[PDB]
């Protein structure tokens, strides 16, 4: 009942305790492990009142486990204050205190998140105030400019109203709020970002007037209250972008491409207290690998294997002279170099999977264990030369979090 | 209850209902994931008799059913033959036709193999008349020759006789049958290979007169029907073994490494049936990660990204300049390029996870799936860049089956 993790490049050992206070649910059963299915029925987010006092109860134990007053008067005098608004209202509204707390927590109980060690400087802005399509681009504006900081990059998260009768509902229509456009071309093949070739559609559905070129910093497409979504393109000098230079192929510079140097994730949902945020971009920084790696050799995504080999002059006929890898580990200095050449906040997968096991100690220690996804934690290059390879991790889902939400235009009863 | 396992490269979908028939457990709980675990106490493995006839019915009955005579008058003599036998001498013994298929199916029902398309071209070699330590030597020394064909490696198994009471049990001590010795210097450091220097220790204390060096092909240690295992050293001109250059670097002759052609596990259980066999050492080929990744630049193995990085003039400065990632596919061109200039059978991770899936293609097709661990199909260099990365796999535990089992010196009642 108290299981215990290994690392086999260190003969370290854990325990963790802490998968006892886990609630939901992960597709694994006794007799099947779905440890590798991308998103389970469980990691997919509708709520009613006799279902909602419990999470608010659960969620405010540990809130006030956390600041050393586990069950003062401060303590039931809040229970009892939503158990109230619980029944006057079927729902209920957080504290300040609480907003910050929860959605710490979601990134700090996010199982496929490598960046943990960072999970309580964030930085959360609070946006349940906000009202229009326009009031959202104003706060997701502010957001870019404050968690860009001139490349010196920060963590920080707006918290647009929580979700209420279910069809009023804020929702961030973009998978990034940052993300270049992805057009089909005459003979089929992709222009831009083969990723969002469905979204830039939408985008010159609702009348985007697209620059047909690769990297197009895609518009925002921001629903309010449930109606219906309305376009707005960030200010170009928000949007900074890292061009992509090797420090010794100067044909680097002719490959042309670039990057921007905000990750924010906007389309899926944080979960606090029963309470279900539909809209809630975060960002932080990169770690290399996922431009270097996914984005630009991504098989279906910008796919540059083929012309940095080429520009390499590489043994391109055998599949065994490893060409693939030679031309990979070059892509991914290249993107490292050029990032830190210009003072862009990045994390090479080397550093950054250190650190998540110097956190993943802490994590036992200070708190008895640490959810973590194996498939997910690996860097997607030189897996086990970094130390995460040969770490055991359990995986569990604990609350405060974040879900996956299908996409609006799926759901979203049109005008 | 007819489980999706879906491809996100190819937007491929497979159903899965083999997962059906599975029986043993998983480790993983529905409130928890063990997928990352290395060793959970189900791969590790006593019987008795009232367990023992629905194992050998339910193998018997999927013997059968691939013969085309489920259920006939064959079929239902048999099982009431082993019924008999398995009152007379609670257990019974394999025909020889039930050995290979048992046998086969062990591999194909591994889901850490990404090599099992080649699953049903096995050699079986039946070594249950063997008694004495100096008959394993012959055994094994005969499957070498067979296996390593001139380089030209075949797979093959061979099967020592089933454990019985449980004390008198045939073993192979070796992990490998073929493996470099591992010693301890004195400033602490390791010569040869640091992962067997407890065996080589072992070895000695029974009588090895080590030729202190690096790649020593160590000897055999078996044990026999229970008795004390006593050292035997495979002729060396059975150990096959290639001289690791490249096709650039001069240098790299003067690095000095070498490689023993043939991977044979030797130190696990095959299971058929309900009948145990705690010695069946088998081998197939390599696939070019196994020494070049793991072998050669594990931390805690051969260690040599220090090295080579100094002969490439590196900048090993930096964590980020990916010095690490750099010398490491070039270390696994070498690999290759040195087995397949000697005409010895390896297979790069390219070549071996795009078979891994046109297998699975055809298990899901003609088998209704395929169990599968991405946590060990996926290759440990260059992962998202091999199109197992992209592919969703259903884990779980079918029979017959290969499983881990602790090592003879700690269990072995001595003398
Ligand atoms: C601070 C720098 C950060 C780095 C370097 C980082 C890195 C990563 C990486 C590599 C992944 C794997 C996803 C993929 O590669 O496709 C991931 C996933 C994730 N991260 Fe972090 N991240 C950071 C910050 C954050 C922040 C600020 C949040 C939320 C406030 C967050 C929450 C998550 C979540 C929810 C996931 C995905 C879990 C899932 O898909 O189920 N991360 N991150
Ligand atoms: C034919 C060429 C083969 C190749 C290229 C191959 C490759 C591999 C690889 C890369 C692994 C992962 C283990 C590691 O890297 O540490 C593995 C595991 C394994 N293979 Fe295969 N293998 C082959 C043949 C065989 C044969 C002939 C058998 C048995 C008859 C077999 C049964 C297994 C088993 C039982 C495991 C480990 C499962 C576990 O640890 O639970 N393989 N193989
Ligand atoms: C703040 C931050 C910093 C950083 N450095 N990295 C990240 C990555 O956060 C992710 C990334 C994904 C990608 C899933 N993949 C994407 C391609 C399409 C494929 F279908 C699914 C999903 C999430 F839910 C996340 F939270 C975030
Ligand atoms: C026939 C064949 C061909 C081939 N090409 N490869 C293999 C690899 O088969 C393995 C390998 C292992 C290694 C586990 N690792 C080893 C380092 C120590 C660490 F503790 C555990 C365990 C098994 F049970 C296997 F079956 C086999
Ligand atoms: C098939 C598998 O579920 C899928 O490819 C996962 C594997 N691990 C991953 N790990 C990260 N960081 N990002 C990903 O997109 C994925 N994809
Ligand atoms: C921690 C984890 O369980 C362990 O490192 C596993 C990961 N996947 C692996 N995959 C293969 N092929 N071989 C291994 O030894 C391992 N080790
Ligand atoms: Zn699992």
């Amino acid at each position: 009942r108290f299981l215990k993790v290994k690392n086999w490049e260190t003969d370290v050992v854990l325990t963790d305790t802490l998968h006892l206070k886990s609630t939901l649910e992960t597709g694994c059963t006794e007799h099947i492990c779905m440890g590798s299915i991308m998103l389970p029925s469980q990691h997919t987010r509708v709520a009613t009142k006799d279902q909602l006092f419990p999470l608010a109860k659960e969620f405010l134990d540990q809130y006030y486990s956390s600041i050393k007053r586990f069950g003062s008067k401060a303590h039931m005098d809040r229970l009892e204050e939503v158990n109230k608004e619980i029944e006057s209202t079927s729902t209920y509204q957080l504290k300040d205190t609480e907003l910050i707390y929860g959605a710490k927590h979601a990134w700090r109980n996010a199982s496929r998140c490598v960046g943990r060690i960072q999970w309580s400087k964030l930085q959360v802005f609070d946006a349940r105030d906000c009202t229009t399509a326009h009031g959202m681009f104003n706060y997701i504006c502010n957001h870019v400019k404050y968690a860009t900081n001139k490349g010196n990059l920060r963590s920080a998260i707006t918290i647009f109203p929580q979700r209420t009768d279910g069809k009023h509902d804020f929702r961030v229509w973009n998978s990034q709020l940052i993300r270049y456009a992805g057009y089909k071309q005459p003979d089929g093949s992709t222009l831009g970002d083969p990723a969002n070739v469905q979204f830039t559609e939408i985008c010159i559905q609702q009348g985007w007037k697209a620059p047909r070129g690769r990297f197009d910093v895609l518009p925002l497409l921001l629903q309010a209250n449930g109606n219906d979504p309305e376009l707005f393109q960030i200010p170009p000098e928000l949007v900074l972008e890292v061009p992509i230079r090797h420090p010794k192929f100067d044909w680097f510079k002719d490959l042309g491409l670039k990057w921007y140097g905000l990750p924010a994730v906007s389309n899926m949902l944080l979960e606090i207290g029963g309470l279900e945020f539909s809209a809630c971009p975060f960002s932080g920084w990169y770690m290399g690998t996922e431009i270097g790696v996914r984005d630009y050799c991504d098989n279906s995504r910008y796919n540059i294997l083929e012309e940095v080999a080429k520009k390499m002059d590489l043994d391109m006929r055998k599949t065994s002279s490893l060409w693939k890898d030679q031309a990979l580990v070059e892509i991914n200095i290249a993107v490292l170099y050029s990032f830190q050449s210009d003072k862009v906040t990045i994390v090479d997968h080397h550093s950054a999977t250190e650190s998540f096991i110097k956190h993943m100690e802490n994590e036992y220690r200070c708190r008895g264990g640490c959810p973590a996804d194996w498939v997910w934690i690996v860097p997607p290059m030189s897996g086990s030369i970094t130390p995460v390879f040969h770490q055991e991790m359990l995986n569990y889902r604990l609350t405060p979090s974040f879900e996956y939400q299908p996409d609006p235009w799926n759901t979203h009863v049109w005008k």
